[PDB]
């Protein structure tokens, strides 16, 4: 029945409002939110003889991380205490006589408060289940795998996960992405997803949304780690070690300056062999990666157009510029296409991470429309030729670009004696069907 | 009431082979005996009606039947009791000539009042064959010659409607059809030693050729040069066909060549090849009218002086199979990345079986021909490939450089030549292995 302190796992009679469990000493070293102490007041408040002592800065990295998660206090609901029953929700409240926990009874909700009216604040779930001792060691027992785009980190996970293992992943979407590279996996469809999830096949490794806390398994993995909420990572490292796959040079987490500090003190190894694009792309993105990248595939065509084009998937920075099937660059992390157009109509719109992702989505050809010459400032991606015939869909119509980017017909492509380049199944199926009809007409 | 298979007139008799004959045609089926007005077979001077001698028939059918000799069954005894016998349904020749043994909720449903009659069963060989309609229906059908790797089965997907039917000659061919189709109705055959998917019942049908005709809108014949001559006739007794095949690949088992009907149908040939290089295309071009064009890189040809075991090993004779090698005839419609042709026995290679063997692999073929059998049929020179092949041996991925030297994937990454595979399991190994080289070393 006794809680241990999340900073100093000594006995923890108290709790922050956010709410981490603190000991008698650490009540004055959590400047992130108030902590009510032995007297009815919060520490630091000059309200009496006990809350008079001043607060101090905390030495934990947890403190430094809360500096980017501002405390939004919820408003006081009031505590109407029966004989022992009260009409309130789950529990974990700070009244005025110390911490109070109301427990789920189906014969009413029971509290160990004598009959009266007490003003009560709900505790947040921000630092619940965080144990900074456990984190301190576990992080040193964990590993981080830098998978650049197209190095197949997401695949190495498959040739290593076993069915008693748990895979954590940050968003509903990345969750789904992982379900499908696995196939048979166990999971729960998140409350309030706006997507359609397969059937939870009940004989596979587990897949869980990072925000769900820790769940026991044998080995645990963190998918798209450099992107994950800092506090939910810590909630994991308070209970297990982790095998972390991600990339610092792509997108940062959505409410934070950079990636969580725990990855910076892990041992880090980086995949160097790339299965998705040509060496010219690899060379363009090399500055962001320590070890040399070696491309297993052909030169990816690079073309810089003067006026906008619509070849392949169109990627664009800002939502307002999306036309006719295009998508945001951010929404394309993890995705792969044969051909992308990089659509840059709006100025000061392309940050270095957003540029990385975009020039590494395509396999065979990228078309860059960069009137404000933004991309040259971050990546040296010179125009590059391929002596092949590109095949891509556009408005459900197979079109063919020759080695000089002229739209020609399937028939003319067979005439010019250059091979077709394409990987997408539907493109390749349209391509093979059409060549049949040409011969049988 | 039954018409005649030769002569669509009232057919009150029937050959031993299952073909309904009129009164005229009784004397013109030299393939097997048939019984007349009396109890005797014509020809046999053994009565007062069977004295006139037999005549040669003038249908192509008679000509086909010269290739399936009549094997007459040992005479069963038909125990007619209750009007029911304990023999299996069909047609028999008792005492009385024509007697039909039906389905029955009673069990058998026989006429011929009770007694115990020596019976002979008719075979199912010419059952439901109407040469009149065949004659008229061939001239309405079409034949698509699809050389190996022309993807004839792909053009078929792009034409078939849900009411259409697709016949196919073997269990294996049916499977491969079903998988290329996806959504398709079928019944798994009885006795199958293979693993069929679940018969999605919202698709075009897919039936086994020996399962006779079944209603449908448009019908199709798969690997038509390979199909049983008489089973094809059964189809042309009821509908027109669209036939996809290759006369220059295997013959139907137990026949000289393909069924004559394809010779009097219009024929067109696919010219575009998606499987092997133009070197292999040139090697087989004598067997095809129209020029073959390859859409893929050269295939390596290596003539070995010792037997090897690189890739999938093909060999003509069951006797020579060792360590997972497969006969050449088992490999029609299969595709591999690398094949080894294992030619250790003399006079083993007809022309069809070489055509098949040398058009199975995508990227490399190794020939072991110490009896120099192949040269007599196909000019298959040696050709080099500036690449590193990859293939499994015995659960172990081995790599061959551009000089056919086994190397390690480590060394492969060093010689700076791209890898060349397509098989999924091979490519996943290659990937997993390159991961482990940079991750654990
Ligand atoms: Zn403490
Ligand atoms: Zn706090
Ligand atoms: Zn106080
Ligand atoms: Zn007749
Ligand atoms: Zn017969
Ligand atoms: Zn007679």
């Amino acid at each position: 029945k006794s809680r241990m302190c999340g900073y100093c796992g000594a006995p923890a009679p108290y709790a922050t409002a956010c709410g981490l469990d603190v000991c008698v000493y650490h009540t004055h070293f959590h400047q992130h939110c108030p902590v009510i102490i032995w007297c009815g007041h919060p520490a630091g408040s000059g309200s009496c003889s006990e809350c008079e002592p001043p607060l101090g800065k905390g030495t934990s990295p947890l403190d430094e991380v809360l500096e980017q998660v501002p405390y939004k206090p919820p408003r006081t609901v009031i505590m109407h205490v029966e004989q022992g029953l009260t009409p309130l929700d789950p529990g974990r409240y700070q009244t005025r006589r110390g911490l109070v926990s109301v427990r789920r009874g189906i014969r009413g909700n029971e509290v160990d408060l004598p009959d009266g009216d007490y003003a009560s604040t709900a505790l947040l779930p921000t630092c619940k289940e965080i144990n900074m001792v456990a984190v301190a060691s576990n992080v040193l027992r964990s590993r981080f795998i830098i998978g650049p785009p197209g190095a197949g980190k997401t695949h190495w996970l498959l040739q290593q996960v076993q069915d008693g293992d748990v895979i954590y992943t940050p968003t509903h979407q990345t969750m789904l992405d992982m379900i499908r590279a696995l196939g048979t996996c166990r999971f729960n469809v998140p409350a309030g997803t706006t997507l359609q999830f397969p059937a939870p096949s009940r004989t596979g490794p587990w897949v869980r949304i990072l925000a769900g806390g820790w769940c026991p398994g044998k080995n645990s993995f963190l998918d798209e780690a450099a992107y994950c909420n800092h506090l939910d990572v810590l909630r994991l490292l308070s209970k297990t070690t982790l095998t972390c796959l991600g990339d610092f040079k792509q997108l940062h987490p959505v409410g934070f300056d950079s990636h969580c500090y725990v990855f910076d003190i892990m041992p880090q190894t980086q995949l160097k062999t790339i299965w998705r694009f040509g060496q010219n792309i690899c060379d363009a993105i090399q500055p962001d990666y320590r070890d040399k990248l070696m491309s297993m595939v052909n030169t990816t065509r690079v073309t810089h157009v003067e006026k906008p084009v619509r070849y392949g998937q169109v990627l664009t920075p800002y939502h307002r510029d999306r036309e006719d099937g295009a998508i945001t660059i951010d929404s394309s992390q993890g995705a792969t296409f044969d051909v992308v157009t990089l659509h840059l109509p709006t100025k000061d719109s392309l940050n270095r991470q957003r540029a990385l992702v975009a020039i590494t989505r395509a396999r065979h050809a990228i078309f860059v429309y960069d009137p404000h010459r933004q991309l040259q400032s971050m990546f040296d991606l010179p125009a590059k030729g391929t002596p092949v015939n590109l095949a891509v869909h556009r408005d459900e119509q197979l079109i063919v670009l020759d080695r000089n980017n002229r739209e020609i017909t399937v028939a003319q492509a067979l005439g010019n004696g250059d091979k077709f380049r394409a990987t997408d199944k539907r493109v390749v199926d349209s391509l093979r069907a059409i060549c049949a009809d040409l011969e049988l007409e």
